[PDB]
């Protein structure tokens, strides 16, 4: 439990860190807790379509620099780097969704019902089976939930972070797949995040005002 | 604001998706503004904040949604607050939308030209978002899922229950909300929703994949 003022200050204190102290490393305990915040995240129909690559290998980090302009300095100095993958071809009738149902412990009639629920959602409600990319982006949207909670959970632990889109996705995919780090038919890169301890004061928040981003329908 | 690893874990564990709300309990105006603030303060790619939070308290409007909102059809009645998050359509690097983005960063003329080439690279080449309208909308949509997550977590921290909602016909929803004059359908479309309030059944146990299945370590 937190007060209103603390809840606010938690989201004011979290800022995108572009300069890490290279003399400070996150403890294994603290980082596993950050990862737990991602794994515990909610996801459409319990799909959990994420995978978290923790890239600590200096050599691999250096390989990413030339195509990762968004984090080119952070690559060198951050404690931890997480590249989040999202599941490809996450169709209602896929072995992937066979597992989803197995985790939910559904019997045979419930599974035919769940499947008709997933079919209408993908095909008609959200029109996700348009092409390969729309279905992938649906899973990727769920991984942005994990991303957000990892940033928030880290900040609560006193750990700074930066979410990262600033890299060439085709090359990053090829780089990690060539390392044998995932099956390029099953997964692709969604988004990444650095973690560590900042070296500079937090810059104050610049957002649109509440009255511009909220519309009340009474 | 600081928490032990024990409390952080409990924070993300205590947050569950509630399907059954108690219609007696209503969130205070102070608490719910706090929840909204969690979305508004969320990070977003190049600071684009491409969301809009529609707060649907109108009881008549909530019923009109039920016939195509199977994911929340019971919840529409009993939940305290309902949020439909919109994402910006066609948030191209060269759009008026990105004129505002740059002004909020206080960029000068030289800084704006450099930023514009950075956005163009990001959208056109690094992320390949400009192939069509839907890929570019979906990118903004992804950023709104960050505001979604943080509103759930902030709600949880205040003792307030939530449920994220994709279970509705998007076309019918976009149409319904746009006909009610709630947004410009050329400028925004529905991205995701979320109900807020207090639960009426017990919190359920979490079924997640193992940490060993979802984490791959590269040391
Ligand atoms: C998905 C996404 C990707 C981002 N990619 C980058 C990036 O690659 N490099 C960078 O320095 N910041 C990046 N940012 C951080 C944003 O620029 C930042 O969140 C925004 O300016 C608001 O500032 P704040 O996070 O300090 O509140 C990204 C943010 C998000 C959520
Ligand atoms: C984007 C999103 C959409 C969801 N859509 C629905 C929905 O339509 N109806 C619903 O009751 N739950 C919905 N869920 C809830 C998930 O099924 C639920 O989060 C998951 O099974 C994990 O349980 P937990 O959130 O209680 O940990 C959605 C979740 C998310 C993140
Ligand atoms: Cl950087
Ligand atoms: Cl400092
Ligand atoms: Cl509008």
């Amino acid at each position: 439990q937190l007060t209103r003022e603390q809840v606010l200050e938690l989201f004011h204190q979290r800022s995108s860190t572009r300069y890490y102290d290279p003399t400070k490393k996150i403890s294994d305990e603290d980082f596993e807790c950050i990862l737990e915040c991602g794994r515990l995240s909610p996801s459409s129909v319990g799909s959990e379509p994420w995978k978290f690559l923790v890239i600590q290998n200096k050599t691999l980090r250096e390989k990413m620099k030339p195509f990762s302009w968004g984090m080119i300095n952070q690559l060198d100095n951050c404690s931890h780097l997480v590249v989040i993958l999202a599941k490809k071809n996450a169709r209602y009738d896929s072995p992937f969704f066979v597992d989803v149902m197995a985790r939910k412990g559904l019997n045979a009639e419930q599974q035919q019902a769940a499947l008709t629920k997933y079919k209408a959602l993908q095909e008609e409600d959200m029109k996700l089976l348009e092409n390969d990319r729309t279905l992938f982006d649906w899973c990727s949207k769920q991984t942005y939930i994990a991303l957000a909670n990892m940033l928030t959970g880290a900040s609560a632990l006193g750990i700074d972070s930066c979410p990262i889109e600033g890299f060439h996705y085709d090359k990053m995919n090829e780089c990690l797949a060539e390392e044998g780090l995932f099956d390029p038919q099953e997964y692709a890169v969604s988004v990444a995040a650095t973690f560590g301890y900042r070296s500079r004061d937090i810059a104050k928040k610049s957002r649109k005002g509440l009255d511009e981003v909220v519309k009340w329908v009474g």
